[PDB]
């Protein structure tokens, strides 16, 4: 699946990184969600053609995910800072400056982190159901809805469970499910995933109110009103905690804003990027 | 001022009602704010040309306001229901059906009320810093920032105070201030205003969560993040209390969304109306 995009690869301080790209113009980098089997292709396939008509759009696979290297977690710690540093490295490896950047959930943690740490690279930020204020306690507090993703058994039913919980009125195709299931099952990505989630569960995906307020560039915060993974009140706190943030809440919409309402998602983001 | 629009008048069950209109296509009715001196012309002058390029746009003066009749409050009670019934009457007087409707603050109370009471007339609703969940206690709780409008002395400084509190980074022209000051001073509108606000202060501008949830048509809820009159948390509650509501929060923006960011306001509303 997803062979309509050309797989490309580049070295990011020793991490071999898969990405796809399309279109021309200013660079736009998309960062996918952190659930089992997720990658750039599968998260953003529906948005890519629309974005490509106006920008040079780019979706990479996060360290531990997809076709990017998944270093053995016997020797590699799967921390937020590792994702964050990976992203920063990726942007530099490609020679990109002044990017627009969109992050989904954990990809949102990562996009935020990179915006905090290397803001000179990033002109505009979009946080889409971003896990940027989810403490360890919040994880425990939302343990029931997070289980499908956090304690993923490795089964097909498990993957259907993950997607049911990422969505409000979206039926994925068998092909989508099969793709993420099969991807999830590679032994290296399985182990990197368990480490990834175990660390998330213990440490949270979190920045402090003061950290969020220090972001130096324009921000668009998006969220599905029915999102069970990053609940709308968390998205609302992000809007309030980030002085300059535009906020936009989507009704009849679960976590997967970009897939449930691909045109509206693209419209609102492209408009925010000055492309409409 | 505002003579670039043609004043027109029509009888709404014995209330003689001023309105302006422009453009062609589907009807769009705008309902102005309830502060001293407010009317359709002055609230929506900057938005009217933009809306006119795509819709038949219409701004009327609420009973007690502008150039609409201000019946003696010795014999007329200035209740929400009176505004609400006035609006419903206006829509019918004009023979309009399936309108798009936008209400600012008290104009928002009125637009909501009419959407609850006569939903068959209204295809789409926009609440812009709408006073639709402000209880008597909330009024008292926000008494300090509401004073400029609630206990308006009648002076020019008083009117500058009203506008400073309606805005975050907007300097109105002398002409805007003078217009609203002079309008505020007509003896009939002064008395209707005191009655209007006295009743607002005692009864609130309020609908119950259950009432809000019963709205039957699509809804767009807008709000300036720095709004001191209808604070952003109240706008956020509206978004959450209305299942189908889209939500959009504007940064660096006070109550007067339509004047501080006229293009963004028009863009977002026209998009929601299906005109972009
Ligand atoms: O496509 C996906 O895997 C996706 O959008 C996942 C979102 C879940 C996620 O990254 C998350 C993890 C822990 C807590 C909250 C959110
Ligand atoms: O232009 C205006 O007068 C305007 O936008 C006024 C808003 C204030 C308003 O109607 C209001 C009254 C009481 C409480 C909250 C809000």
């Amino acid at each position: 699946m997803f062979e309509q995009f050309e797989s490309k690869f580049i070295d990011c301080d020793g991490i071999r990184t898969h990405y796809i790209e399309m279109g021309e113009g200013d660079p736009l980098v998309l960062v996918h969600g952190g659930g089992a089997g997720a990658d750039g292709r599968s998260n953003f396939a529906d948005n890519f053609p629309i974005f490509a008509r106006h920008m040079r759009v780019i979706a990479y696979d996060m360290v531990g995910f997809g076709q990017t290297d998944a270093p053995d977690p016997a020797g590699f710690a799967y921390t937020q800072a590792a994702r964050t540093d990976h992203l920063i490295s990726f942007i530099k490896a490609l020679g990109l400056s002044k990017i627009c950047l969109i992050g989904n959930a954990m990809g949102g943690t990562t996009a935020c982190g990179a915006a905090l740490k290397a803001p000179e690279l990033i002109d505009r930020l979009v946080l889409m159901g971003a896990a940027v204020n989810i403490s360890p306690d919040d994880m425990v507090a939302n343990r029931d809805d997070l289980a499908a993703v956090m304690s993923y058994d490795g089964s097909e039913e498990g993957m259907r469970k993950i997607i049911a919980a990422l969505t409000h009125s979206y039926q994925p195709t068998d092909d989508i499910v099969h793709y993420r299931h099969e991807a999830s099952l590679r032994p290296t990505t399985t182990a990197a995933y368990k480490a990834t989630m175990g660390w998330a569960k213990q440490n949270g995906l979190y920045y402090s109110p003061e950290q969020l307020a220090s972001l130096t560039m324009p921000v668009l915060v998006l969220g599905g009103k029915n999102d069970v993974m990053v609940p709308v009140r968390k998205v609302i706190d992000q809007i309030l905690a980030i002085p300059q943030a535009i906020g936009h809440v989507f009704p009849n919409c679960g976590h997967w804003v970009m897939i449930e309402y691909p045109e509206e998602f693209c419209t609102q983001t492209l408009h925010f990027f000055g492309k409409l």
